[PDB]
């Protein structure tokens, strides 16, 4: 009791986070896009209603909290998050940071300037809303660009000043986590404040256990993503991969079997609208996974239980790990 | 009489546009940036007050209308435009289109989809404001990227459907106007609906008269830009160039002397905030040109008169040409 996390509806006790999905999105978009072209998603109203239905379904499956890791450049709309959070009765933690699509007004900034931006969103509020970010999202896609080095350093500095955790996008197959870890540590950030995400996009357990041994959280956060059965759809193939959800889920068991149960975070990287990729990618995704953000509790957790993972361990991963991670420290 | 142009304060008669600067900005930024980080500009209030002072000064010098060619990806804020337009009593024509910093949500779009977006902003309104664009801004920086080819085609289609003109950013030294012209003509767009901009960034009159002979408007729109005296400032050097304003202004006379007075549009490409480049570039610019958007009427027009250009010709360039260009056709 006593520790607090900021959500889009205000502060909540850490102990009320409960079953938490730590890498999710209401909408994958771009800054200003939902405002300028809402008809892309049918309408803003259609998008919100779809998100409320999806979050209610996740709620019914036992999900109490999601962390929406949409940054500024993912077109995070904190009013949308608040509306759908309220309607579905699911907590949503908003993010600051920058993903891999920053515009020039961000790309021209120094580490100091980026630190001030991230601190604004954490300490003051996002835009004019007073809604505070509870996490900092960063990204590389292979070796960090010079700008990305600054973003990661600014993320570490903002984390150190606020206790708010950092979570990352990687190209898992390129083992980005190792360089991200080196940059974060160069700023004196504790590995326990860091989740190396999209880590289930690889089966390289040497890479994954290397990180977990150093105290990093390992985000196995793309559980439902697979283009098996869709190999003729080139865009779906490129984004989803050819590994099954069971193959992804097996990595959760693999880490637990190797002593790293306390270092795992599990999620879907799901969304209810998606404008930053090919048109109608949302229809493809909805066909593959109509369960949306209930997929983890309905499919993954029972798979693991049937493979012999004890319920206390499963509770530790889905409840205790996100609580420790999100609790500002 | 009778013909109308849309401004941020609503429709105005074409004949009331008067002395018009056809390539200008209130603020050079990025989508969502002013909303998320207004302190970058001191505050939104500081930015608006600065813009009102600048536009009042341009007004006192005889400027009646500016065309703000800020697109979505330049972080156009149509409420800001309306506020400052109203306070300074200067008409402002807003833009649709895309510049050279589109986010992924735009970059993944087809020509058809981009056409619908541009048509929304022209025919329905920008965001939820009902403010309609009166011009379509596009950009290349050398040879068009595949995406830029789509943007230019979508611009032509939107122009053909609405009569609204198209205006371009070029890398003038690379003669981008020739390819832009070829793409526009491939869509059956009339050259009289097109301004090839930043054309005063080059002294290649073979290139410029080539375009003017085909019926294109030639935008000599960076009049005050020079890093002469600043050669030690690398960023200012790269963006401003080493040619004097008088050298730029001489191109207006050169085109008039070659029979092309009706094909010239003159502007500054000025702004009152600038986040898409190096920090404090606005301070450098304000030192070079404290006259801001009054520079053309105070310095350029008298220079031309003293070089023998008749007042009727100068009136034709600054009043009749923008009227014909902006009048939907
Ligand atoms: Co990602
Ligand atoms: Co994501
Ligand atoms: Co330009
Ligand atoms: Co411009």
């Amino acid at each position: 009791t006593g520790d607090l996390i900021n959500t889009v509806r205000g502060p909540i006790p850490v102990s009320e986070a409960g079953f938490t999905l730590t890498h999710e999105h209401i909408c994958g978009s771009s800054a200003g896009f939902l405002r300028a072209w809402p008809e892309f998603f049918g309408s803003r109203k259609a998008l919100a209603e779809k998100a409320v239905r999806g979050l209610r379904h996740a709620r019914s499956a036992g999900v109490q909290t999601i962390v929406d890791v949409s940054t500024f450049d993912i077109g995070r709309d904190v009013r949308l998050l608040a509306e759908v959070s309220r309607a579905a009765d699911v907590h949503i933690v908003a993010a600051t940071g920058l993903w891999f699509d920053p515009p020039l007004s961000m790309r021209m900034r120094s580490v100091e300037e980026l630190t001030q931006f991230f601190l604004r969103e954490i300490q003051h509020g996002i835009e004019d809303t007073g809604i505070r970010a509870g996490i900092i999202k960063v990204a590389t896609t292979g070796k960090a660009t010079p700008f990305q080095e600054l973003v990661l350093k600014a993320a570490a500095r903002a984390s150190l000043a606020t206790g708010v955790p950092v979570t990352t996008h990687t190209s898992a197959s390129q083992r980005d986590g190792e360089q991200q870890a080196a940059i974060f540590e160069s700023e004196g950030l504790s590995p326990s404040r860091v989740c190396i995400g999209h880590s289930d996009d690889t089966d390289d357990l040497s890479y994954l256990t290397g990180l977990a041994a150093r105290g990093y959280l390992v985000g196995l956060d793309r559980m439902p993503f697979s283009a098996i059965g869709l190999e003729g759809n080139a865009s779906a193939l490129a984004l989803f991969g050819t590994r099954s959800w069971q193959t992804r889920a097996l990595l959760i068991k693999a880490l637990i079997d190797r002593g790293y149960k306390d270092r795992i975070l599990v999620s879907h990287d799901w969304l209810f609208g998606f404008s930053s990729y090919v048109t109608n990618i949302m229809d493809v995704m909805d066909r593959i996974n109509p369960d949306g953000m209930a997929f983890v509790p309905l499919r993954v957790i029972p798979f693991l239980r049937e493979k012999g993972v004890p319920p206390e361990t499963l509770a530790g991963v889905t409840v205790a790990n996100p609580a420790r991670f999100l609790s500002p420290t």
